[PDB]
């Protein structure tokens, strides 16, 4: 009952986050049943995994099936808005090691993941890393490199995070292998896209409780993030338009009833002034950058948008918006925690009733995260039973532990295979009570497959 | 001036036609494109193409862009209801060699593919081939052997067709190399998924005339196909319900907001009446078959449906659905083409008021090109771009031209390229008005991509 | 077998029309419930009807349903283009006098009003009137008004007409009572709502078979037929702009997620070219009238649309769109029957190629009725079940036959009581297999309504 | 200011009230513009209005104009759980008497009425009465008959507190002339309908985080609540079942796209649990009440739902639900504030553990407001300028000061004009940026209205 290995914003809260992780089991059909499956089996008995993921009732879902498979675990949260402090709080109670509260600072982040990555002023013996967005990885190249000499794996979260390591890769500074956990259908397309369906419009309401119906938006980039967010201002009946640097991406938004538009004059973004188009940002409600991208809401974009319009970001990190733009010119009204006005009218103290302010989310930062509650339960469901196949996976393979010469041959960023991405969603499924139909042999003959799947070439986009 | 190598319904339908044409091209600014940006440089002069694929409107846009660029052709439809007569008539009337009409017999279809193949009884020079489903492809194989040896590939246009593709490579019997022009996104994610949403509403309401909202839909598939099936029927108000094989398709559907069911108890098709949810089946008012496989809504379910469903289907081959079982054992009432009530009461006649059909549309072919148009002109501008891009590439290459030890390098099904599947889409957006926005260098950098894209890896998914 | 009392387009169209009225009734329950309820009662027995309504498939259902009760009729269309020549068909083999056919001139929509009018030529012995606009009761009253002296009442069926018979009953010119039977709940919102969601599209694609998913569209009015036409475009994926006169209209139209425009600059109309938005009009790719009112689409509004926009009429007369202008200034070059470029290069015939000119579709009248067949089945049994209930109501009223006293205090225009509206309306919801629930004595008494209704005030909107 | 005369949660969270107030301001122009038009006027001056409604945000901006434009006001909330405690605080730091807060007992919310209605322990000398539900309205008939004499009218908001006038004025009991606020379009058809729309979703994931896409719903009652209730969960991706006992809007709910179904076989609710259709309810996810009727989600509905299935009230009442077997029979786990699982195992405590539970949301209060924030501004801008003006209409009219036999020919519930109603919406459309046209006198005079309006006759629905 000693237990004091962790920081946390308030222990008290433990017994209602532990409601919410009890209710979130309910919603997890595809990750509790691998709690059931590998329970017996402790398949990551002996691992000892440092994971820096937004501390959501979700991840504690996650983190426990971990546990419940055998590994040890030290954890933080992936961005200073994300933690669900309930969340956190039952995570701790239960004597595991997290770090994690909503609103840190940029120091207390830093500290938090150190945290993990030290026990007692020294390094964990830590031997695998599930992280998201790339930052215990950066960390641990760069600072702790002997680290990684124990460590089996990394499996990684989130599409930014994906580029990170192709870029080490590429560059043959990646030190373990890591499994893209991003690129299975039922995380990308579960997770990116319908996650943000779901979250987007409720990190809105939550913020502002503004009215969406009939108001105009502009959602920058229209990946699976995008698809996802515009479908969820869309669907409110916002007059949602479009941006797209890639042209399939914008073909698939005119198909999808959007207007494809850009901030700049015929598309070119050459930074001046001029280059703005006035008329389009100056009728704009609300904006809302998915790219992955950096500065895809400028200063000048930010200069010519419609007074009072809503500003957010649902990429990973907050560079979308040039908001240094905006703490070095404009006063910044904090109406409530995560929700700022930012007043166009000069740095110099603001005019509680001035009308030419912004109003922007999270400072910034993942808005859904940031202002709600991220995904819910049933979609990271997906994800988080990727995860839990690639640690296990990875743990296994036991990198570390191989001669130099089976190392080159394994150092790779690899996905999962599609029958283990089938078996999954298989299981959400089951959690809608949906009914999956049996192929008959001459059927499954007639169309080239096994009975039991893969039903689908590698090359298949669904 | 006295060309008679043809067979159309009614040349007179030809001025209606080619006003219908010139719409199109004004409908289609990627195949127009092309046409303007290769005209003078005659990239298919010496082409002999035999086509085989739907003599609709959007066809001939197709036919006459292959003209401008310096092909001969001879043409037939891939299906026997598909052709637009005032289509086939306008391309005769130009002098192309053309075969085909709407309601043609399976003699018929036959005929009409081998006229493509002889001219004045003997093998044409043909030298290049563009199939849709793959049934001009296996006569040639299985008939025509000589004539390969002088084909230097095939540009196939479906997912059916592919398959057929894959399984002769895989055999070792294909004897000439293929461009797979299905898997391109502007074609795939544009056509098949698109275009269905367009199209089956559309031939559902001509051939009957059904308010759909409110209704009950049972979607037999969730792949390309079945999406936008699923979507067209949604948008008008139906209660659709998806059965699948895919778990990934069938969770795809539960997140878009569909019920997943299977016509079987437990999903299981062990060919007894006793494994049929008759209660689902019971209440369902259309069904819609999207597979690509076979006998997908089977004798069982046609004699547990609601009495007066309409059953279509929008596969490739009329097989999806058992209709060999409906023409043995019950009476056809022709209500006017492409329409049929099915009297389950018996085959010895029927009475004009019994209650006890169901509506067949199309006989079972594909019911959007049989019971309307199929797909829209601003679609098939993608899919058509592609097959024009594909035959460029093919008979440039000139693999019949090749030693065999280079045909054997050579021997393969590709797709095209992502930068000339982004070429297209530019042109489609730019047709809707859409404006793409340029990348910063300092943004390309960032994400590692070129200005000008590629912008997406291989393996994205869109 | 020697009738001869109808001129038709083509009487051996008539199985056909039979084969599609057999599959109507079937779709048409609570009209099919009244001819079984009332065949043996004879209601409408001496009752002979002119009738005035759209000859369509459904037409005719009614047709036979007041016969079926005992009805003489003598028939034609309320529009030039809206007969379906094979329902005429079916019902001249029936032994029913229609003088109808797709494709009228000016002169031969009189000349078929009149051929209902006189029989044998002298007045046909009529005592009931069924009307749907407003012109056969024009024509009785300004040309044949002693037979009115033997009428005891018209039911007039929309909107148009129903104003029509306002301004009579004001001005005292009104000289038989008339039943609204736009205003049942089970017709305008049924009809002129849902009919049009259904039927827009519909005739769009039918005309054109333009790609409509991601392209501008301006809807003109927002009362129910702009309503219904407005969601038949946003649901195919159209960017809908929504044009009003009437702020509360505006107001639902911004809740619906459309944004509300102008025509005019400010949104007046002084008549300059000066005050047109050039800008919004050059996007525009669709331009709908939905309003009942006159030069909404006015000529310097056709001046300024983009080139090759769709225009059409949704609303009851052609005078919504400025047709005459374009007759007089512009090359009309038929594309196939009721779809016309307008050329705006001029008068002086036109150039095939030229890329200047707009597309109108049925020459300005109601364009689902004109390109495609109108409303479904399920939808006119509402508006047609009324219509047999208030032919009912006012036949045995008797009103021509009642002392000069007694038609002082009944010559008005009044409306069905809610009671039959709701009983109208079960019988559709049965036809969808729809269960409505029984309120318990308790919760009737506790929102102070009878168990059998009705259940809303007579000023309830729904 | 040494002002106590008020009870509220936490009179510090009154600079984050005044912040969202402030935000609220901007998007209410339709309030806001009445504020401008009457501030010199003083309309108010010497009204005392004793007001009972939803202590929010919206409410504190209609509070203040109210005295802006002279009024002293007295406020309690209609509902235990629906004030924001920063709006309270703000307007209780303003020096106005409020007396509210969320999560009052029942003795509580009685006491707080009885705060506006006694100052300093006597009578205050209240002239004018804002109710939404009639509470206020019951306690001053009731107990304080004296206060009635003296107060000129009462602003009844919302449909439930309607029917009880109207029971009253039947019964003669009603002692003073009400306006109902409810049935304005810009009320009725705003609120009722699109405010649900928005908050009702809301709410559900605020208390839950459920994911609602691909999960089934059952909504009972498809009036304007329930319209847009449906539409909340359908947006969302829910598949959507209509319960209704009015066959005009089950008809309604077929046309749009739903399912109705009966919780009862046959809709037949005899009190049995045979009656109880337990395949359906066994499928539920969720079921929102929305009648304002009584008992309408039973105990043997309650009994036969889906485990683990959300249960929640957005019409005024809490009894909609059997909430009170509830309380007999099971054991309720309180999760969070307004959100408890209800343990179908017994009334002796619960196991954490146990699987089959409901989730009941607000202890079946108004879900909306309850678990969120209700209505957004832009919204309650429509219902609260109404408010407004019957306010002062009542007030002008000076009911309490008229002799008796003047009283007798005043004593009504009325509506507003329609003009007015007219001018609200205006107000509202410009606040979305929307242009509104105006007819020209030809088309003035072709439909038969004013160009300043009205537009449509008092029998036109919307
Ligand atoms: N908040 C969440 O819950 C959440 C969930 C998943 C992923 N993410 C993050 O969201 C971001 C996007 O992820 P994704 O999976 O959608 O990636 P993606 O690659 O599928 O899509 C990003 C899109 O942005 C477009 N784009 C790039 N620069 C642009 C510019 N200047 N203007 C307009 N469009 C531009 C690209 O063409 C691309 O289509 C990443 O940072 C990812 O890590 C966040
Ligand atoms: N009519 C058209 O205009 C049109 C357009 C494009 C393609 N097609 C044809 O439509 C068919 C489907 O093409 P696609 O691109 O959608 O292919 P696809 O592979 O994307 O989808 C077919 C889907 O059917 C599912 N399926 C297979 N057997 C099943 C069964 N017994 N029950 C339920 N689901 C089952 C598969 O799991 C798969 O997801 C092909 O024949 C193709 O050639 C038609
Ligand atoms: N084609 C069909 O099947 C069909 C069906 C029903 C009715 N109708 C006809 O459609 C028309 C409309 O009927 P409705 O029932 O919708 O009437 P409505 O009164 O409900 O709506 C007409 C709307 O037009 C608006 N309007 C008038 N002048 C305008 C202008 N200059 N600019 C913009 N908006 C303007 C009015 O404010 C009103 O809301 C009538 O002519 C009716 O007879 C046609
Ligand atoms: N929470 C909110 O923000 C909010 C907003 C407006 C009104 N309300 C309240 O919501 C309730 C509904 O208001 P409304 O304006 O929609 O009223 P309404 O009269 O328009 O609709 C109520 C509907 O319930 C139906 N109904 C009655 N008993 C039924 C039963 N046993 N089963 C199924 N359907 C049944 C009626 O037929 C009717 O159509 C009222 O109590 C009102 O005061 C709440
Ligand atoms: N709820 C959640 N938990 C963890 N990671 C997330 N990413 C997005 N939503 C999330
Ligand atoms: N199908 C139809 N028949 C008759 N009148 C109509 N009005 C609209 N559609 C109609
Ligand atoms: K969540
Ligand atoms: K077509
Ligand atoms: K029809
Ligand atoms: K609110």
């Amino acid at each position: 009952a000693g237990f004091t290995d962790y920081k946390v914003a308030d222990i008290t809260l433990a017994a209602w986050g532990r409601r919410e992780l009890i209710i979130a089991e309910s919603e997890m059909p595809a990750l509790m049943g691998l709690r059931r499956k590998y329970a017996g089996q402790q398949p990551l008995k002996g691992a000892k995994i440092l994971g820096c993921i937004h501390m959501t009732i979700q991840t504690g879902v996650l983190i426990e099936t971990l546990v419940a498979l055998g590994a040890e675990v030290r954890w933080s949260s992936c961005n200073i808005f994300s933690t669900q402090d309930q969340a956190a709080a039952a995570i701790a109670a239960a004597g595991i090691p997290v770090f994690a509260w909503k609103g840190e600072t940029e120091e207390e982040y830093e500290w938090c993941i150190e945290q993990t990555i030290l026990k007692d002023g020294q390094p964990w013996d830590a031997n695998m890393v599930l992280d998201d967005g790339g930052d215990l990885t950066e960390i641990l190249h760069k600072k702790y490199p002997q680290m990684l000499e124990r460590i089996h794996g990394i499996t990684e979260e989130t599409t930014t995070g994906v580029h990170r390591l192709l870029d080490m890769l590429k560059n043959g500074t990646l030190k373990v292998p890591a499994i893209n956990v991003n690129d299975s259908v039922t995380k990308s397309k579960n997770d990116n896209k319908y996650g943000c369906r779901h979250s987007l419009n409720d990190a809105i309401k939550r913020g502002t409780d503004h009215l969406l119906s009939g108001k105009q938006a502009l959602v920058i980039g229209y990946g699976d993030v995008g698809k996802g967010s515009s479908q969820s201002l869309r669907q409110e009946g916002m007059i949602v338009k479009v941006a797209e640097v890639d042209p399939i991406c914008a073909m698939q938004a005119c198909m999808d009833g959007f207007e494809v538009v850009s901030p700049y004059k015929n598309g070119i973004n050459d930074g001046t002034e001029a280059s703005i188009d006035a008329a389009l940002l100056g009728k704009i409600d609300l904006i809302v950058t998915t790219t992955g991208n950096v500065n895809v809401c400028d200063a000048n974009m930010l200069k010519a948008l419609k007074k009072r319009a809503v500003v957010c970001n649902i990429g990973h990190f907050d560079n979308e918006i040039d908001t240094a733009f905006m703490r070095k010119n404009w006063a910044w009204e904090e109406v409530k925690p995560q929700v700022h006005k930012i007043h166009r009218t000069g740095k110099d103290g603001f005019d509680a009733h001035n009308d030419d302010y912004l109003i922007l989310l999270a400072e910034g930062r993942l808005v859904n995260l940031g202002n709600a509650t991220g995904h819910p339960s049933r979609i990271m469901d997906g994800s988080f039973a990727n995860q839990v196949l690639a640690q296990i996976h990875l743990f296994e393979q036991k990198y570390a532990d191989l001669p130099a010469a089976e190392k080159a041959k394994r150092l790779s960023v690899e996905v999962l295979p599609k029958k283990l991405d089938e078996e999954v969603a298989l299981e959400m499924v089951k959690g809608f009570g949906g009914v999956v139909t049996q192929l008959t042999p001459k059927q499954a003959e007639y169309i080239g497959v096994s009975v039991e799947g893969p039903f689908k070439p590698d090359t298949y986009r669904y």
